[PDB]
């Protein structure tokens, strides 16, 4: 009853002018205990370095009867183009804060960066 952790999905769009992304993990099929997921960015053809977005990491600690939490990530918006504009999010394995918790369905996500264009009336 400790959890079964994922992202609420595989795959998600955002605009380049999002300015800050959040990015849900939710604990599903038990809430005891506290329990740490690790996560990171990773670069895919989008870059980081505050170039696309700037790469974060860390351990989402979920308390006792905690059942979502949220990821915030700087997204960039880059003058600069590309026809697809992507990168990444995982998390890992999760621990019990010193039955065990577990990965679900969805452990990596790719963010498309959708970019959009400057017009003139």
């Amino acid at each position: 009853h400790a959890g079964i952790f994922t992202f609420e999905e595989p795959v998600t769009h955002v605009s380049e002018s999002i300015g800050i992304m959040e990015v849900k993990v939710l604990r599903t099929s038990g809430a005891r205990g506290n329990v740490i997921v690790p996560y990171k960015t990773i670069e895919g053809t989008a870059r980081g370095g505050g170039e696309d977005f700037e790469d974060t990491c860390g351990e989402l600690e979920f308390q006792n009867d905690e059942i979502v939490k949220t990821i915030s990530v700087k997204v960039i918006d880059d003058e600069e183009y590309e026809k697809n504009k992507t990168f990444f999010l995982e998390i890992g394995e999760p621990r019990l804060v010193e039955g065990r918790p577990i990965l679900g369905e969805h452990t990596k996500l790719e963010v498309i960066i959708e970019e959009s264009y400057e017009f003139k009336s």
